[PDB]
């Protein structure tokens, strides 16, 4: 199975099969799995919670809606001592989008710095152009609250 | 077979469910639910379009550690409500696991005590009864919250 990639402390990214290995996630301390898909089956691991963000890897779909509620869940899981695994089918677009959204919202990065952080961990990271624009709107809105 | 209705309102933007809420997609949409909290290892949730689902994987068993999941669970629920949505917490019987999560959330994010939070749950769902293990964990949670 492909490894999990540690994006940042208590933050992991993976492809779909990487979320199936119960032993990796236990090794990584993963307590919450964010499954950014509509069909991929998520963790079976005893005691690993799962949040499903149901989107196709598709510039039409509205991933912007789910960012703030998904990020709140993840930050809570980390502040309580756990860690998060964000996965999609390829570990390239949807999971990349949520990870950078998390880093902007809770680690106070700009979209550029945050995404450079995801890329360094995961070179193939590439949100489709629709998501990439939704993340700029997230940044816009974050700036205005901040 | 589980006690009806499928959905009960426990508090503004907070609904409890039994298994029969798995086929109540229309009632969900009425109630503007934007997040389902499935508190089971094995139960299915409603297939509500683009509604997020959080699974809190525990059996209705006094040895299951629900306490460990309350913070990300309660945090997801609040963020959905703060965003203007509603939450549906559902378990198979709508009695133990979903009740205890509803109690927890009220304590954590609406500052209610454990006497008042559970009262609201029981009052909306008269059969509600977390198993003794879940009740101990809830008691433990109220102490952690009164200290913090
Ligand atoms: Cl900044
Ligand atoms: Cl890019
Ligand atoms: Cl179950």
């Amino acid at each position: 199975p492909p490894p999990l990639v540690r994006v940042a402390p208590s933050l992991f990214l993976g492809s779909a099969r990487a979320a199936g290995a119960e032993e990796q996630l236990a090794r990584a301390g993963v307590t919450l799995c964010v499954n950014v898909s509509r069909q991929q089956p998520g963790p079976q691991a005893p005691g690993v919670a799962e949040l499903r963000v149901p989107v196709f890897d598709d510039p039409a779909e509205d991933l912007l809606a789910h960012l703030e509620p998904t990020c709140a869940a993840m930050e809570a899981a980390v502040r309580a001592g756990g860690a998060c695994l964000v996965h999609s089918k390829n570990g390239r677009s949807r999971s990349a989008a949520v990870c950078t959204a998390y880093l902007m919202r809770h680690r106070g990065l700009s979209l550029a710095k945050a995404f450079q952080m995801v890329k360094s961990a995961r070179p193939v990271a590439e949100p489709n152009p629709g998501f990439w624009s939704q993340l700029q709107k997230y940044e816009e809105a974050l700036q205005a609250q901040s």
